Order: structure tokens, then sequence, then C-alpha cells
């Protein structure tokens, strides 16, 4: 005879709250959506030195969960006929016409299969001129389309091309088109002066306050900041795309389509996809050092499951993110922290909570 809000709170207290003491995490926001009912749980401090509590207004760095907004933007551009995933970047970024990188298509950039792009740009690459020079000087290594290497430059270039195709800088594509289409009110590429009071400090592994550094093509790769209420609205859109206008509806569905497999992990656009029900170990394997940090030969999808679940981890120097949703159970979860904790702890906490809820 316990209300649903209190049962979810108890499960999140049991599974997420102990991670704050264990990893010395100053602040955490955990959100659950089930049957279009949203539950918001806030713990600890957005700023230790200011003694400001995490709340519904607190802005967190999403890190690589930013890639889900880049993927959604690409899906929007494709379904409006602004790009094809069979196009090469040279069609939109003319200075890349007839260069080796112009042999790589947009889908291969978005899904990390160029065959010669690492996690990060070289440290020296900062300016737009330096980014252009990097891609002009790029040469293939592995056969194009065959090897997955998780890469910021790779989806970064996809983002930049999607932006060129819509005649707007990438920050404006998200802030003026995609965020408003998804009904997000407190989501930013650039947090304005009037919201800096709501922008959490991140905390590094010595619990020193830090925020993300500017970097080359940072926005499309890891540059989005958001609140728990906005991230629950984003999960709602992914659970119920039919309720949104055609353009963003088709954009969202585009991001759910598996493109290839690496064992039990299906690479969608931004999202990782699994046959549901998934075992905990399947979800843990998706974020192993081998999958995240090294190249892996991809396979064609040979078993398309009827029922799928989707997740994505995100990290910056000072922030950890995890988002997961299961269409069949009409349920999802968001975790935001202002200190990185191991990916495996995020995945396991979410797994226990989502499997225990009635
Ligand atoms: B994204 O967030 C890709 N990603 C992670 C990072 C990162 C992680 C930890 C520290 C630092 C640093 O100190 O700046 C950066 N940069 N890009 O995805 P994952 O790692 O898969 O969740």
């Amino acid at each position: 005879n316990t209300p649903k809000d209190q049962e979810i709170k108890k499960l999140v207290d049991q599974n997420f709250k102990p991670l704050l003491e264990k990893y010395d995490v100053p602040g955490m926001a955990v959100g659950v959506i089930q049957n279009n009912k949203k539950y918001e749980m806030y713990y600890g401090l957005q700023s230790v030195q200011d003694k400001k509590a995490v709340n519904s207004n607190t802005i967190f760095e999403l890190g690589s969960v930013s890639k889900l907004f880049t993927a959604t933007a690409g899906g929007y551009a494709k379904n409006k006929g602004k790009i094809s995933f069979d196009d090469t970047p040279g069609k939109y970024w003319k200075e890349l016409k007839n260069t080796p990188i112009d042999q790589v298509n947009l889908l291969q950039l978005a899904t990390y299969t160029s065959g010669n792009l690492a996690l990060q740009f070289p440290d020296e690459v900062q300016t737009d001129q330096q980014v252009l020079t990097f891609f002009k000087d790029w040469k293939p290594k592995n056969p194009i389309g065959e090897y997955r290497q998780y890469s910021n430059p790779s989806i970064g270039l996809f983002g930049k091309v999607v932006a060129l195709s819509m005649n707007k800088p990438f920050d404006q594509v998200l802030e003026k088109t995609i965020f408003p289409a998804l009904g997000l009110k407190h989501s930013y590429v650039n947090v304005p002066k009037t919201q800096m009071q709501n922008y959490a400090f991140g905390y590094n592994q010595e619990n020193q306050p830090i925020r993300v550094n500017p970097g080359p093509l940072d926005a499309p790769a890891y540059g989005v900041k958001s609140t728990l209420p906005d991230m629950l609205s984003f999960i709602h859109a992914n659970l119920n795309p039919q309720k949104y206008p055609t353009d963003i509806q088709r954009a969202i569905n585009e991001t759910h389509q598996g493109r290839y497999q690496v064992n039990t992990m299906y690479q969608a656009l931004g999202w990782e996809e699994f046959s549901y029900p998934a075992t905990l170990q399947t979800l843990l394997d998706s974020n192993s050092e081998q999958i995240v940090m090294k190249p892996n030969k991809v396979t064609a999808i040979s078993k398309e499951p009827s029922v799928k679940m989707y997740h994505k981890t995100g990290s910056t120097s000072g922030f950890g993110t995890y988002v997961v949703f299961i269409p069949k159970e009409n349920i999802g979860l968001v975790m935001l922290t202002n200190k990185r904790i191991p990916n495996e702890e995020r995945i396991k906490a979410a797994y226990v909570v989502l499997n225990a809820i009635k």
C-alpha cells in the first residue's frame, strides 16, 4: 500500500544513493519515466564551495550523451531531404571535395567506421582552420566501413556537415531547431550568462572543481548541457515519437535503427541497441575497454530482434551521464553526476532499478 513515487524513490535510494559515499560524488540527479509519469530524485550539491543543492534547475554536462542530439539532428536533416547518409562530407564542406576523407559516407562518420579516426583529435587541433587542415591531410588505414573505433572527430565531422546542410552553425541547429522541436527549455550548447548560477561545477578525481574545456568540434561530440527535467523529456520523446510532429518524429525513429553489430551490441545513430530482455553482462560488455578504446571489426545484423532497449554513457572531466529506455515496458532512466563514477556502476544501478519497478 505504498504510492509509486515512494517505491521508485526507495529503489533509487537503495541503488544510486550509496554510490555518492563510495566514489565521493558531490551531487547526483536520477530521473525515471514510466507510462508518461516522471519521477525526479536529487542528492547533494551542484557546488560544494557555494553550498548550492542539486535541484530541477541544475545544469549538468552530458558529455557523449551529446552524440544522441547530434544523431537526432542528422535524422532531422535526412528526413527533410537536406542530406543522404550515402553522401560524403565534400558535398557540403566543399574544401574536402576530392580528399581521401571524401571517400567516407555520413553514416560511416556517424557510426565511427572511417577506419582511421581515434577517440580524440591531436591536442594541437583547436581552431576551425586546424580542423579543416586535419581532415584535408587525413588518409585511410583500415578498409572503410569495416572497423568501429569510437571517435569524437568522426561524429564531430558528421555534426559539422549536418549543420552546413541546414545553413546554420551546429549550436543554432540544436538551440533554434532540435531542442525546441523536442520541447527542451533548459538545454544548451553554450550556457548563457543568465543561467551560469544553475551550471554545476564538475569535480575531478581529487574533487577539485572543473568544467569542460573548449575543443575542436566539441559541441556535436560532447558539448551539450541539460537539466534532469529536460533529459526526462528527451527520454519521453524517444519512448513516444508518434506524439511529436512528423519531422522530429522521423528524426527520433532514424536514431533507433541498428546499422551493424559488434557481438551483442547493435550500433544505432548515437544510441547503442540490445535485444530486450538484455542480461546485465551484455550491457556491461558494451562499455568494456575493448569496445570503447580499440578498433573492432563490425558484422552485418543477422538477427534483428522484435523488442529492443537502448542506452548511452557520457563522461567529461567533471561529469558522468547515463540514459537508458525500454519501449516495450514504456520506461526509461537518466543519471547525472558532477563527478565521473565507473560506467559499470551506472549501468548496474539502472539495471536493478528498472528491473525491480512494478
Ligand atoms: B564520451 O563522453 C566520449 N568522451 C569521454 C571523454 C573524457 C572522459 C574522461 C575524462 C576526460 C577528460 O579528462 O577530459 C574526457 N571525452 N570524450 O563517451 P564515453 O566515454 O563512452 O562515456
